[PDB]
């Protein structure tokens, strides 16, 4: 068994959501993720050349990061509260990806098999970023 699962990290407000059929566009190679004052209000995931359907509300700014082509993300940190306030993708290449607010339960996501990476998301949403999942695999 290669694949595991961290989380699921938040509350059990708003609708599920999973992007398990979305790792069969390709590997992540962007991260979208909106952000207001204290909450991160929407995420979505480009898997390959596809973005993903969008997931959360409209009230923050979106911020937007590309990887770098063979960049995969093997640390995922963040925090919340009853709803997702912050998220660090760190990346093979050494980069840290900080979306969000520094402020509530501190979370810390390593993939629990060798040689494994970030593959999708999973969650709960509404109008904000009510939880977050992360799936490992090869
Ligand atoms: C307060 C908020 O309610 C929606 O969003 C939250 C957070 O995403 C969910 O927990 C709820 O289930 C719901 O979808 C809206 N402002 C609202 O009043 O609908
Ligand atoms: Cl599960
Ligand atoms: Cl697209």
């Amino acid at each position: 068994r290669s694949s595991s699962y961290s989380g699921e990290y938040g509350s059990g407000g708003g609708k599920r959501f999973s992007h398990s059929g979305n790792q069969l566009d390709g590997p992540i190679t962007a991260l979208r993720v909106r952000v207001n004052t204290y909450y991160i209000v929407g995420l979505q995931v480009r898997y390959g050349k596809v973005w993903s359907d969008y997931v959360g509300g409209r009230n923050g700014d979106l911020e937007e990061i590309f990887l770098h082509p063979g960049e995969s993300v093997i640390q995922v940190s963040g925090k919340y509260k009853w709803y997702l306030k912050k998220l660090v993708f760190v990346t093979d290449k050494g980069r840290y990806l900080s979306f969000g607010k520094d402020s509530g339960t501190s979370f810390n996501a390593v993939p629990l098999h060798p040689n494994t990476v970030l593959r999708f998301i999973s969650g709960r949403s509404g109008s904000l970023i009510d939880a977050i999942g992360l799936h490992w695999d090869v």
